[PDB]
């Protein structure tokens, strides 16, 4: 009978930016996909169609290459300026998400102005602002990783659905995709993310896995326990199937050799490490 | 200084399930996409390794099939099976999220066992299990939409970075991905989809748009009036811009008909409309 | 030691193309994705740098616009315009490959100027003009297909490395990809597009297949024995996997109604069916 | 008005493969994604369904497996093996098409068994037998490339439909796809791919482009200069735009630092470079 008007934002979405800096010779890229929506009163938008209050995504995208003409030291940095100027820039305007991917590029030779991309991995930053309140939170995802051995599971309940045999050798095969929450704005965020960057694989690489979920938690609690200004990090890890090819039927063996590396489906386990103390459910999380 | 584990859940995610039913010469088609996760009591599997709680995400696969084997009237019914097995099944499970994608077949000329993929929407179901609550949300996505006229957008603030000129007919394309919450498991799931499914399209297409704003306002409006069953709806619509080519500078006018579809970037709308009174923020959105 | 600039061309490609055509409240949509590319003397261009002969890419994308303004019958009589004027406009130009996806859209509920688009397929058309000879192949793509029952696969040889177990009812699964090349231009290309597809879906369900390869082979005979038009038709067909799944480990036996849809691999079973007497290898099968 | 069954093939596409190889502590992985296709005399097959000729997609499948349990040096000897294979092993089959792509992987701190995948590139290769010939085409693919200065596109002839203006300084970004086929199968595989990789970045960073075109000339030029067992080498270059963003709307300059990276539509630059006396018509790039 009655509707009411709930949790809404709008902005504009994957704008691509590349950013050239060429004072010198030895020209730097910087390359992005900024998304950018605004929170805040927008009632009479949606229920009149008056846009007195709308600031258009067009002007949002405009708004982001005007502001990447200044430069900018890193991605962070920029979402800062950005959610900074939308939220005292408007009076109805009260908060909002600001995002972005950041792709990397190596020098092709250590040449000055020739790349090459770096696929391997694509680092992200979100920027949330809730009236006087913000809090940022970056990432990295599609970083593959594998184990060839040092993987284990077994002692698993087996029930009337279970066939899975027991091993103490097989291959562990995962997509590193972890986002943490910063406890303060001022923070080093390159360095940062480097570090925890190779906290991550260094735990996935060294750590003898009895499960995933162990692995997990063991480059979870590394990072936390390395910096003071990460109050969690959330981590999403499939398990890519490679299954151990029977080949008796030639008449071979096996000996942890061949390889059949399934798509779907996989294994998804997924877990918050915190600090002792953190809330658990920030506002950021969401929407 | 102390790491602790948060939230957490496991299973197997895309499990591609195709039920045929021939108990006649009138085949029929199921063909879903199922991923399975718990939650409970999983702390000594992530800081020891002891699998003792780990039902393998193996085992949860295999149950999926197992149970697809009795048939299901619908995608709902089938996750709310898979639900109450995982949680009743093991003490220290206490809940879990089981979702699923549902793609659609047609007959090809009205064969008996002969199918063609319509691709043009997706369904989605997804049950959420947290101790004794259950919930349960489903959605459509994938459903491209296009209005050639009957949409315009003016009266927005100009500020420095606004260069977009007020227009009162442009086109008005977007992706329909929307998602709703049932208020009782007591529904007829494909009847209220179906329906659902109706009149988002037809608010989209009769809805003289201001903004796409409104236009997500009203189709949303519309669900809720008519659905008892549903306490909220949420929607996620970008605005795929589709520019008037400009060929006055070739001597020729372009009278609304020659337009350049571009990919990215693009306006992304999202709202959530609800039941007034209803809950403000259900877990299940957070995932 | 001597190095020759052979085969080459360039243009722009993927230019998207929506052209609404509104003389009437009835408005129409054409919805294309528009690639040009031009063949002739271009030595110069490669060796020297020398960019007197290049058309811009720019311009090929503005003229595709530009002559769209016009309106067009057909996505072929658009193709057919577009390589009349560049290879007649410049002399170094001496011919050229167009080609075109065009999209299907529904009108929602037989609305005048609001629609849904059909994604269970895309409609393919390439032009290719050499001199002054000129030929056209249409297609179809991304048509996914099913037959639950209808299917064998049985008396194929046996090595040391088969064991794939025969049988007489399996479900046969494939991606519909086809090409057709006409003898002559003078052809009801939207007639001919409605009566192959609907020929290759016919010749599909109705086989009693014995092999893909059989299955294939009927599909094509039919379009060749109905439309004199036709000299050759050529499908690429992918053998989607649809395993039964054993369910004896869990106490229940599987009536062929239980199955997993793996993603790869996949079997792929291409062929080329003509007519007597035909070309044997038309140059725009190459490219 | 006859029917006839042109040229056919038949097979397992993408069987995904991983080696592992444990002789020692120091593991090595090798990943392929293989497809192998039959041809020969499968006139019954099509015809009839008589199937005495047809070797299972899924016995193909089985032996890429199987052969892999041997280890193999190169990507290409590994299809070479199952080329000779199939083509000998069955008086039928007269030849076929075996190819894969390879993706590298690096090690996690020079980690004795986890490694992290390196997506920068992909690796590809296709054996063609006919008969007692065997011909292979090595390749990359996925290698984007960008320089931020250092090109130039002027002096283009300026049509009734050209807007493009003439610049001196212009981003020049491209995948890199290139493919070359050698005239012997006699090759050190790996440190030819290392070397052509080399020539191509090369020749993209170090050449002054006046148009894509030239560019693509040299980088071809390098490779056939360089290698006596290549006959030529084929390159579908993209010219993925990234537009220089006019900020003067908004009273600022932008001295070529920042850009909009389009997605669609893009330049498509292709072109052969051979030695020259060479076939010019192999019948491994028709597919
Ligand atoms: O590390 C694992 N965790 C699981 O929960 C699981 N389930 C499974 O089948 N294999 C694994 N492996
Ligand atoms: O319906 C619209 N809403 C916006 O917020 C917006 N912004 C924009 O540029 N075009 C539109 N259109
Ligand atoms: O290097 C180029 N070659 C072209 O053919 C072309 N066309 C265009 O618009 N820009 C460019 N650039
Ligand atoms: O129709 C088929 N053709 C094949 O060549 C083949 N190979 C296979 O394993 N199954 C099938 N099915």
């Amino acid at each position: 009978t009655k509707v009411v008007l709930g949790q809404n934002q709008y902005g504009k979405a994957e704008v691509r930016l590349v950013k050239v800096t060429r004072n010198t010779a030895r020209h730097e890229i910087q390359d992005l996909n900024v998304t950018s929506q605004l929170r805040g009163d927008f009632e009479a938008a949606h229920t009149a169609g008056d846009n007195a209050h709308v600031v258009a995504t067009d002007t949002q995208k405009n708004t982001v290459y005007a502001f990447a003409r200044d430069g900018f030291a890193t991605t962070e940095e920029f979402l800062l300026r950005l959610g900074k100027h939308f939220t005292e820039g408007f009076d109805w305007v009260t908060g909002g998400r600001w995002a972005a991917q950041q792709f990397f590029w190596d020098r092709i030779n250590d040449h000055d102005h020739a790349f090459s991309r770096n696929k391997s991995e694509v680092r992200t930053a979100v920027l949330e602002i809730s009236g006087s309140e913000q809090a940022i939170v970056a990432g990295i995802e599609g970083l593959t990783v594998l184990k060839s051995t040092g993987s284990e599971f077994h002692g698993f309940p087996r029930d009337k659905y279970t066939t899975l045999q027991e091993t103490t050798d097989r291959i562990l095969a995962t997509d590193v995709s972890a986002r943490w929450r910063y406890n303060t704005v001022e923070v080093d965020f390159d360095a940062v993310y480097a570090s925890v960057r190779g906290l991550l694989l260094k735990a996935f690489a060294e750590t003898h896995s009895l499960a995933l979920q162990q692995t997990m938690y063991e480059m979870g609690r590394a990072v936390i326990e390395t910096h003071p200004e990460i109050d969690e990090i959330k981590m999403s890890l499939p398990n890519k199937h490679h299954f151990l090819v029977d080949l008796q039927p030639f008449g071979q063996d096996n000996p942890n050799e061949v390889f059949y590396a399934a798509d779907r489906p996989y294994g998804l386990i997924e877990a918050t490490i915190q600090r002792e103390g953190s809330r658990a459910d920030h506002p950021i999380w969401s929407n």
